RNA sequence: GCGGAUUUAGCUCAGUUGGGAGAGCGCCAGACUGAAGAUCUGGAGGUCCUGUGUUCGAUCCACAGAAUUCGCACAC
RNA sequence: GCGGAUUUAGCUCAGUUGGGAGAGCGCCAGACUGAAGAUCUGGAGGUCCUGUGUUCGAUCCACAGAAUUCGCACAC
RNA sequence: GCGGAUUUAGCUCAGUUGGGAGAGCGCCAGACUGAAGAUCUGGAGGUCCUGUGUUCGAUCCACAGAAUUCGCACAC
């Protein structure tokens, strides 16, 4: 149901500091208007039996909403160390984010780690939201805990002292949107900190510009059997657009390029004609159950960039100084490689010249994924092995 | 069509002495009443073109009937040496039998061999029926030929002089039931010897007690494509009971456990609800032609005791003195093993202790059937190789 | 639509001398009557885009017609050296032919080669048609160019001076049948040379006698998907006859003997009951597209002479003197063998006696075709390797 | 459930009465060829389908199994 | 039925005019390791897809085949 | 998307704290047999599923992967 500017964002921060809560406080604060802005409550997201059981976001969750000017595609990341993988993924099919941060616990393990991941994953812009303020009173402490986030956002090459420290409270401002569902701006002093936070979004993040000029390509971000029909693959398409009924294909993880039909093309549960650039679309397909498509492949019309096992690439191994490894490695190294959606382990086989790649080193070499994948010379990709990120690089070529 | 006590029995004796004839003389003598007791004439049984052609029972045949008190499941065994296999089988899914014996030919090769088989196969009780009397007149000969059957039934550990020697004539008493179809007891002096014979059945054999408390299990005794539908597997179930329409399985001879439906559950050609314990039932199945089930497997609902190739067992090798072998044997010995229904050759592999099993020896060891089978620790089984029985034993364990 | 005597013939001669033209001049000259004799124009035959593009007959073409007495099955052969293969084929499912020869170019490469092929392929009778006369005027040249064809037809063991030299013009006599469609004999002096040519056919070729007393056997000469139905296999059957609806089989080239149905049995596009002996029939089949039958096999009812890879044979290797090879050869020799329809390479393996077959030599030995084929002891066959014919021989036996 | 077959060297076929099997085609050598193919002379290879019995000893006989093949029947 | 390709070492690719082909990746050695992986130095391997012709001699040329690939047509 | 398993010699199973694993069943030897089978005494074989980290050193520990298995959920 076409209309406004669909930008991509999200919340990423330590565990239990607020990512998940300050989310409804968007599907309410800016929902207190537009019939578009719907009912995205807390326990709403954390649908998972376990999630709500443990009390933490494990599984990635995304709940849209629109200010006035721009429409948004805001994703909610988990904070537990155990689940960065998921977290990572998200921050990949987005651009620019809200650094959820406890104003009562200062920075923390994930605080860093996440920003760092951001830094690593290259993310565009960030804006703090010094939250849980209400728990904090002593001012010498509220200032004192902004001087550390600037400090930190610096350390990880970032606007540091240039960034917005929208001190606020995700809960109080959400206990309001609950009482008075349609409270508007300039009404609640808590539903105000929120706006300042958006007046920083619209204010910090510039644009979600792209291009739908090159074929079907859906970085399959998700899959489910939606009762009564076939199955849908949610996932912010990079470059394509899908008018239901398009003979398609899945290019990746699965053996051969599976073909089916887009006879199902929703979007935010609100059917669209043919989703476009960066729009987190969501289509069904005729003849491809879940058993026919998993997070990872690239739903791509017959003929879009092919699947590969081998290939070549220009890589930059981060120094330990950048969270990379501290010991070089040589051929036989099998670190999983990340390609937008999924991640697959590949067996590095250094060039017939180099002998031992080292931290800091910037090099070239071959790879041989344990599975198949959508490759294209220039297709920049990331590398992480046991515990952390090691180096970034591009697909300099292809071999099979 | 439920009602009386279904006991299991049969006729076993030399070839041409009478087993097959003194059979109708039951489906008549006690048929001269109850509408249940039907038309089971001679040539009726020997349906086989060849059987009636050669003049001998080759193929196993069973024709029910009921006295007054108990109902019976009486089976007719062949006598020719060439066909003991069949004979054996029968005497397995029965209990207690009528030793058909010519009163004009004394005991004979099969006389012994069969009793012995009985003895070997462990059979409960036996009652002679010194037959063809009419051919015999001289009394010093009728007594004289009872003193040898006691003598013999002794030799093969049996009630010997305790057993019933119901001297009689299977033909004359069957030429009556032919003339006067409904002649009753105390009428024909030949149709009387018959009763004395039953008044010895009811009198000798005690009970056919059992239990239907453990799953589907049909020792598939027979198979045929019954015009217009699918196919039926006759075979006195040991422990189960089948209400038509039960999703089932065949566990044995065939590769994998074939699944189908009991949409066909006759019994004596007289449909029953759900046949039970030791009742020689007879059910059809949806999706399993003859080409899907052969004498041997165990029609057993999904989950009953599994199929095995390997396994362990406690065995008693009979001494030569007991009709067993006279030379020991060692590993590499491939004697077929008998499991209720069918019989399969297995490659004995003695324990890593014993070197040469000997007659008389009672031992333990491994086996490895040439095919698959329904095993269960405690599942007692028999062994016979070329020509005779060698030893009996139980499935002490299982291996695969 | 049964009626007259179906004899088999054709035109074979150098390239561009006339084979293709003096063809319509039959579907016209003798068509100027009988409604049977239809519209077979020049460019009609050469339907092929390329054929008419290059200006030469590459592809074999056959266009029927009937004099008065006998009906004919006349085939048009290509002349270009590049396409003898095709040419050859034709002259196989025919008998007796018209040596098309330019009266303005004397004999030529193919002139010889073709006659020779004829001679080689054993062909029965031949009649010249010294054509393009109109281009020629000087008589000392028209005689002079008949004295060379007799000369030649001699050289290649033939009636030589006994044969008909029906001097004529295929074009002029075809420019008439165009103007006056129903011009009759004794009318056009050019449409007369034609008759003389037929009055030489009927006059030279004696009979197309045969026998339909042995099973289905269609030397599959052609295949096409005929819009709306299944597919048809044209091809002068040797011995069979096919009433539509016959369960059939294809015995050759294809892996296993494919079975289908003759639910389609045309003939000259004029349905017949059940085509017969030597009649270039044409039947469809239920369940065998083109993808199920190619030029070569033998459509032969279930059970006709089997497929073979190995086999034995009595062979006569032609001397160089006969256009055969000039160097002997030994085991390992893989010359393609010709069997009526298709031709397949086979690996000769000389007998455990001979060491080196030589030109002139007449021998015996084994073969092992690269594919499967319809064999029968006595099934005479020809041999040609790179460029030419080498020797003829029969299937003395079979091996697999 | 019953009857006839046939089971042998990697392949196709032989052969026999118990002292334990032979051909071609491969196969690998040596000769010849730069090499290949062809050829010549050699060589290796078989639990003689399996068990048990009998025998001093079983490819063989007896008794029992098995695979593949042509047939006979039967709640048939 | 007709035309273009491409056929090479176990894998992926080279290479050339007739005297008979070279790389990586395997592969196996030797060094180093308790061993592995990594590495270093060696080694083996190709009937140059097949036949025939021509030649003293064919990976190569000629004539004929074959597999896989992109196209052309046709009772089409 | 989340959790429990289990991964070891050709096969079936052991075993442990970091100095690097043991049984049967095969497997091949030698004895015995003409040979077979049986038996006796020997022998060979495992990257301890994979990478990296830590360590002097990894089957083992840590961090990351993988296959197979039992469960939990979800435009579910
Ligand atoms: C899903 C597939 C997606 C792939 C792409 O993703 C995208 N974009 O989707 C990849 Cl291909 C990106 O396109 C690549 C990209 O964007 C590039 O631009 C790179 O990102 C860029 C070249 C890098 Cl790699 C920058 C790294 C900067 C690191 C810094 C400043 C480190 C922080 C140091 C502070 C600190 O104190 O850290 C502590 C201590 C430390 C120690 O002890 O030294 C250890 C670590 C600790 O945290
Ligand atoms: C279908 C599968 C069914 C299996 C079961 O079956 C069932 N039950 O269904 C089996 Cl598992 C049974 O459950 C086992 C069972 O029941 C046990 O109780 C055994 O049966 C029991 C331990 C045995 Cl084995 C007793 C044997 C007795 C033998 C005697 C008394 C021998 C006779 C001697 C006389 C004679 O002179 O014979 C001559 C001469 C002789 C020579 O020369 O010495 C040779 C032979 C001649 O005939
Ligand atoms: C499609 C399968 C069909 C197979 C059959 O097909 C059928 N029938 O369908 C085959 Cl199985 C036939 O049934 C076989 C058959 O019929 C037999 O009867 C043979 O045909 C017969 C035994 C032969 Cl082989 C005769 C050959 C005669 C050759 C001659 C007289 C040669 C001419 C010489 C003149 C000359 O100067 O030639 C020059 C010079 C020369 C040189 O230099 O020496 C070289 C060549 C030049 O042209
Ligand atoms: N005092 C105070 N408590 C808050 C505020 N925001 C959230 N909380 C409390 O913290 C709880 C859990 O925080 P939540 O938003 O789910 O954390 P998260 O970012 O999803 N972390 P993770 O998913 O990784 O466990 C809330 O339910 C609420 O009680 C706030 O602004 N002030
Ligand atoms: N005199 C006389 N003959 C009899 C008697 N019973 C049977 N017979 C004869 O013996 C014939 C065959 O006997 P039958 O019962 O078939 O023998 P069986 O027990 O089936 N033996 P098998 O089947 O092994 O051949 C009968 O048809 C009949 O003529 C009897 O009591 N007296
Ligand atoms: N002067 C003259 N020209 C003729 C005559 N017959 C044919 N032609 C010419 O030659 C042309 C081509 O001859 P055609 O019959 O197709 O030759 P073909 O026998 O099919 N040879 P190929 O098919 O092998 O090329 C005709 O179109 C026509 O112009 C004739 O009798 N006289
Ligand atoms: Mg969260
Ligand atoms: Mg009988
Ligand atoms: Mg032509």
């Amino acid at each position: 149901i076409r209309t406004k500017p669909h930008v991509n964002v999200g919340t990423i921060g330590h565990v239990d500091h607020g990512k998940t809560t300050l989310t409804a406080a968007l599907t309410y604060v800016a929902a207190a208007e537009n019939p578009n802005v719907e009912v995205k409550d807390y326990g709403d997201i954390d649908k998972a039996p376990e999630e709500r059981a443990r009390g933490i976001t494990i599984n990635t969750a995304h709940v849209e909403y629109e200010t006035a000017k721009r429409h948004y595609s805001h994703v909610d990341c988990p904070g537990h160390a155990d689940y960065i993988k998921n977290m990572i993924t998200g921050a990949a099919q987005m651009d620019g984010a809200i650094l959820v941060v406890s104003a009562a616990d200062g920075p923390m393990p994930q605080t860093r780690e996440h920003i760092l991941l951001a830094r690593q994953v290259g993310v565009p812009y960030i804006v703090v939201f010094m939250n849980k303020v209400d728990m904090v009173d002593d001012p010498e402490l509220l200032d004192l805990v902004e001087m550390e986030v600037r400090d930190l956002l610096n350390q990880y090459e970032f606007p540091g002292d240039e960034v917005p420290v929208i001190r606020g409270s995700a809960l109080l401002a959400l206990e309001e949107m609950h009482k008075n569902p349609k409270t508007k701006r300039g009404e609640n002093e808590w539903v105000d900190k929120i706006w300042e936070l958006l007046d920083a979004i619209d204010e910090y993040i510039p644009t979600p510009v792209r291009d739908v000029d090159k074929p079907f390509l859906m970085p399959v971000e998700d899959v489910f059997t939606i009762t009564g029909r076939g199955t849908v693959a949610t996932g912010r398409i990079e470059r394509g657009k899908v008018k239901v009924g398009d003979e398609v294909e899945i290019v990746g993880l699965a053996p051969e390029t599976r073909k089916t039909v887009v006879t199902g093309v929703e979007m935010h549960r609100k059917t669209l004609q043919e989703g476009i650039a960066g729009d987190n679309v969501g289509l069904l397909l005729r003849g491809v159950s879940r058993e026919e498509v998993e997070r990872g492949q690239v739903l791509a019309k017959p003929g879009s960039i092919t699947p590969h096992t081998k290939f070549e690439a220009s890589v930059y191994i981060l120094k330990k100084e950048e969270g990379g490894r501290h010991t070089g490695f040589f051929t036989g190294y099998r670190p999983q490689f990340y390609f937008r959606t999924t991640d697959v382990t590949g067996v590095v086989r250094l060039p017939q010249g180099v002998e031992m790649v080292m931290p800091g080193d910037n090099v070239t070499f071959t790879v041989e994924l344990i599975k198949p994948v959508a490759l294209e010379e220039g297709l920049r990709f990331a590398i992480r092995e046991g515990g952390r990120t090691v180096g970034a690089g591009v697909v300099t070529k292809i071999l099979e």
